[PDB]
């Protein structure tokens, strides 16, 4: 029955834990506040800081133009969920009996329909301020950690990593809380309806991913119009520094990796968390937990992110304070520690929690039978979700840094032009996929023969009790980004650019091992969300070999691909606007390519801007007309197949897109550093291979940071979507089947 | 019941139809002998000759190497068939139970076992003599057509087309011819155990996909090794013509041509159509027509085949006779409109007879049970397959041809260079898989509804009823391509070049339509094959959320992805080989590019030898032992996982890649042909966007034509092969669920 720790501690632990967290974020924003800069070498330090705020200003100012409309979409969707979820038992506010205990009487189904809105609401505003405040640390770190690079990379890793934790911890703790804030408060009404209070909760990952999904696609194509326009004029056609003052897309390009990289991932990773803890919570309100009202037992997944908050501060030490950087190749293997590390821990705070939290028997919900589970193959569960993330994250490393041989043969091939390239650069990440795949089958097959549903819920959530540190060296990445993006602004030395470029390269490759255990998490999330979802629905089997089923596989299948179409062809376009109007200032203003004269840096913000904001519409429209489409007009067997269909595909394609991205871009930077023979050989910038690289890399731009990353939230968003409006599908749907 | 027509009346019809056709071969032949030349203006045709036979000497010289190999894999994997079958009973020589229908006895497992190793031999061998045919007609008539350009497009587009329909009558005719012979001498055996005899024919379908599969990778390395290195040295950076016979690539160029295009091609269709056809008899044979032993209707996908003859010979008459092409603007509509004659002609011919060799009413196995199908719904089943083919090919033809905005957008990117034509034509690629889905899926609705599998199956065969028109005009492509070389490697006018690049240009899109159905109906044979593998396992049922299925369904989802990655590399690695040498010797034998040296067209052809050979042998072990080390290992279960994410994930890169690679092929050509004001301003040849538009082409020449192509054959010979190896599998697999 009951377990170790009490109700109560259960109570106190969560909010303290999540308290912790804000005050390390809160000490170490401090920290970073004591490197100072003003716009009122001292020229040095004001010209950075008047970049820095020209990146401020045109980031607060894009996110505020697209969170006003996505805004609005949360509201028209939030009245839908409720008209939907409240049609279904025609408005009635009558009681009913609980559908896991008939001889029990739960709250009506408005009710829930109510609350399911309310927790929408909540995962929505939180999915934005996460965002924001991402955005608000970023650029306020940037041109932090450039300064400190004077001193050399290791006070500059300092700051991009002190930073990339304020991020981590806040975003962390904070979703943490919120969580645990709506619980209590919707257990004020639910009382004993365990059942209908957990239901209603499934609206917070469902208002996390949605955000989420727009957050990355708007920014998505914002930043990299910037990145392949300023990119190709300036290094492939004009011969010019990266980053260069005179080149007018830079500031676009340098606000993109704020309203992108890190606001987009920012509430990507909070929808990915959201929905985990959600999925594990539903499953256990009509599991032995719930309906034993046993709150510690119950609040498990909850527990298991309290303690990884504490781990994560831990293991940030070690970066922060118990080892110093001195040498640029000792870059990566910091960052690959903080890893390391936290798992490690992790397992022995996961095996703590999994032995005072749970009773030593119990049962888990498995598809209308209550199967009988031990606390040990419960702490397996989330303990190899835990482990595939470090696998996926080492095997990403093997494929994504330029350290390894996959990388540095695609810079090689360079040596025969762009083609070759490209052609290395694409083998490379369909090669990427498959030992990753295999640690998600693995991952699966454990959790699922365990603990069904709830066990893959929490080995999604074991794969991500270390977010605040995966957060940190994430959000690391786009801040060191900045930073030489300022440097090179600024005009400073050679010798800081070197610097921030080791940052910056190293950063590549936590972005793509990011995106693996975005990746990972999500498949495991939408593999829990889907078998609940056929519970909701009241479906007996989901068989692959019935017509109703398979057309939804095949169907959901291409699902990815229409999805990368749409996105990859609204780069390519936004970038052809941009090359047009940077060739257009270098070729018409007399002065700008000999640095007498200013570019006109606002007209490619506003091409950027016109083009994601407008653009970020219809795949948005996709997602999140897909369930509702095929649930009213095909019915729930069709909507299996779509979920199946979506998960197996989608996430082949996001893995290859990310690495494939990722493996140019730091084969370019491997040639850009010279750090070697073969690298030098390659060399130096402006050579026909440094072009090939750059091509490559401009390619791979909106693969990696459009399509590849907002893909997994595709795969996490259909499901949650399909479990909350399960009851409406059920029971009015499959319409084309009914009139004929 | 019993059909209007008498079963000796079915013996003669098939045989008399496939010897038509063989005839109708013959006689387009020699039609096309009627062209002379000789290796002993007429300065020119002797030119000509010496090129066509540098060519055919070369192309029967790798076909053999290839062979060797291949044959040997045959003999080899012949015997693991006749060991694994044979230990399912034990290797007793007694008879048993009927496998469907235990109140009744059968021939022995082991005889069984034996025929499938015959059959499979059969199929093994029509298959590599499939290729070997095409390749012969291919290298016999290009230098032909090169001839006949000199006197306008109209009379070189005829000798092409022409010797196009020899290879696919002959391919048509005897791959029908081949399969009657082996029904009737396996009869002789199995008596009234059809059940029996059609199991042991599916060997046919395991033997032609097997062969294919080597082919088209050995064949399509080859090839395009040879294509992007010569075109990287020759036309983006020495600035020579394409086909120059200065570059020492341009023999391996065209050899590839008929080694790949041709060779691997007809296997691939040939192994689609045996598949289908067997697939069709498989479940029929234990279906009422076989239970009820009769013999026409039992032979329908073979009646079926046999008018498609008739009707593609009517059809052929049309392009090749009452209808003649003046414009270049012409030839495109001219080869599109054999498409939809022979479709709609077909739709009569399958009315009819489905009105003769059909009883109104039958049966038909629908997993364990006799479902109540009636004659004209399987008319529709048949339909519903080959106008989704029709669909299948114009969608195809408006994302590849660049009579279109997409290709001609895709041109027009190349303004703003290489990395944005990339980036098009990527999106293009993916954009371009919607419609066709959803033509497959729709037909798989239609077909699955009416007759479960047999339905599935009548729909593939249905898709392919036309084989030899399609494999016509698809075979014409090649073959234009080759003459177009010749022409300029016999250094003839720059009149004729143009004629022949408009040949060549819609032969592109043509190849693309090919590419279309083959993906279409392997997409319904792997599903038929697949849902007849469940039964022949005894999987009560294939239901997604358990967790042997799921793993199943996911990794087999990443292996058409795995596959990808080892063609590119093998491409780039082979390509990048290319390069080198080209450039090695165009650096080092002076006079070369003065044109008074002559270069070592024997090396080139042998860096493609060596990379093919050597390269083929993974990607044939993944396809091949992937359904044993699952089979094996796994079990059943989780053979039908891979089976499903195999099928589901496969057919979009597929679809996609062929598509990409398609259009940047078409929009360089739309760039150096020069028809319009749009394409004159982005050419002449030479320029930044030509150079461009060539990087995208040779990025996408592996796409579509090493693993693209292969990509269908994949999941269609996985599936026939877990089919034939299901007893096996179900009695003796599964290992580890059973140690542990
Ligand atoms: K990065
Ligand atoms: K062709
Ligand atoms: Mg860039
Ligand atoms: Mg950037
Ligand atoms: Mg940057
Ligand atoms: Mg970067
Ligand atoms: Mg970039
Ligand atoms: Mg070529
Ligand atoms: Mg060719
Ligand atoms: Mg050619
Ligand atoms: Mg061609
Ligand atoms: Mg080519």
């Amino acid at each position: 029955g009951a377990a170790i720790l009490p109700d109560l501690g259960t109570e106190i632990l969560i909010p303290v834990c999540a308290v912790i967290g804000i005050a390390f974020a809160l000490f170490q924003w401090l920290l970073v506040s004591k490197v100072k800069l003003s716009a009122v070498d001292h020229n040095v330090v004001v010209k950075c800081a008047e970049i820095q705020n020209a990146i401020s200003e045109g980031a607060t100012s894009f996110l505020f133009t697209e969170y006003k409309y996505v805004g609005i979409f949360m509201v028209a969707f939030a009245i839908l969920i409720f008209l939907f979820l409240g049609s279904v038992e025609g408005f009635s506010t009558s009681p009913q009996a609980c559908s896991y205990d008939k001889t029990k009487t739960c709250k009506p189904a408005l009710a829930t329909a109510i609350f399911s809105t309310v927790s929408f609401l909540l995962g929505g505003v939180t999915s934005l301020v996460s965002g924001f405040l991402g955005m608000k640390i970023a650029t306020y770190a940037n041109a932090r950690t450039t300064l400190e690079a004077r001193k050399g990379v290791g006070k500059a890793f300092i700051t991009a990593f002190r930073s990339g934790a304020v991020m981590g911890f806040l975003l962390a703790a904070n979703g943490l809380l919120v969580l645990y804030i709506a619980i209590n408060l919707f257990k004020i009404y639910y009382g004993d309806d365990w059942g209908g209070l957990f239901e209603a909760i499934t609206g917070y990952g469902l208002g996390g991913s949605s955000m989420a999904l727009f957050g990355r696609v708007g920014g998505g194509i914002y930043t990299k119009a910037a990145d392949v326009g300023a990119d190709l004029v300036g290094k492939v056609e004009r011969n010019i520094p990266e980053d260069d003052p005179r080149n007018p897309a830079v500031i676009a390009d340098n606000v993109g990796d704020n309203v992108g990289d890190i606001a987009g991932m920012g509430s990507d990773l909070f929808g990915s968390y959201a929905e985990s803890s959600c999925a594990a919570l539903v499953v256990a309100s009509i599991s032995s937990f719930g309906l034993n009202h046993e709150l510690t037992a119950m609040l498990y997944p909850l527990i298991v992110s309290s303690v990884g908050i504490l781990v994560c501060l831990l293991t940030t030490l070690f970066a922060t304070d118990f080892f110093e950087i001195k040498a640029v190749k000792e870059i990566e293997p910091a960052l690959k520690k903080q890893l390391v590390i936290s798992t490690v821990l992790m397992t022995i705070g996961v095996a703590v929690v999994s032995f005072v939290a749970l009773p030593t028997s119990f049962t888990i919900f498995n598809f209308g039978v209550q199967k009988d589970v031990k606390s040990w193959q419960l702490f397996l569960c989330v303990a190899v979700g835990l482990w595939a993330g470090l696998i996926i994250g080492f095997v990403t490393e093997y494929y994504t840094s330029n350290a390894y041989s996959p990388v540095q043969d695609v810079a090689d091939s360079c040596r025969t032009g762009a083609a070759t390239n490209v052609i290395f650069g694409l083998a490379l990440g369909y090669k990427s996929v498959i030992i990753p795949i295999f640690a998600i089958a693995i991952s699966i097959f454990v959790s699922f023969t365990f603990a069904a549903m709830y066990g893959i819920a929490v080995a999604a959530l074991g794969m991500l009790s270390t977010i605040a540190t995966g957060l940190a060296i994430d959000a690391y990445g786009p801040i060191s980004d900045n930073a030489g993006g300022i440097a090179e602004m600024a005009g400073m030395s050679h010798r800081i650019r070197e610097r921030t470029d080791a940052l910056d390269a190293a950063g590549n490759t936590t972005a793509a091992i990011g995106k693996g255990f975005a990746i990972g998490s999500a498949a495991l999330v939408s593999l829990a969300k889907f078998g609940a979802f056929v519970s909701r629905a009241s479906i007996t089997t989901v068989d692959v070999l019935t017509p109703k089923v398979f057309i939804g596989l095949i169907v959901g299948a291409m699902l990815p691909y229409w999805f990368s179409a749409m996105t990859m062809k609204s780069v390519g376009s936004a970038a052809l606007k941009m090359v047009e109007e940077v060739r257009r200032q270098f070729n018409t203003i007399p002065g700008l390519m000999e640095g007498t004269a200013k570019p006109d840096y606002a007209t490619c913000v506003k091409i950027s801007t016109d083009a994601s904001i407008k653009e970020m519409i219809p795949p948005g429209a996709l997602v999140m007309l897909t369930p509702l489409v095929v649930g009213i007009l095909f019915g729930v067997e069709t909507l299996s197949g779509v979920l199946a269909g979506s998960l197996v595909s989608g996430v082949q394609i996001a893995i290859s897109a990310s690495n494939t991205g990722g493996a140019w871009d730091n084969a370019k930077k491997y040639i850009e550093a010279g750090a070697s023979e073969h690298a030098r050989s390659l060399g130096p910038k402006g050579s026909d291979c440094h072009k090939a690289a750059v091509i490559g890399d401009t390619i791979g731009d909106p693969l990696k940071d459009t399509s590849g990353p907002s893909l997994n939230i595709l795969i996490k968003l259909m499901a949650v979507e399909s479990l909350v409006f399960a009851p409406f599908f059920a029971t009015h749907g499959g319409l084309l089947f009914k009139i004929f």
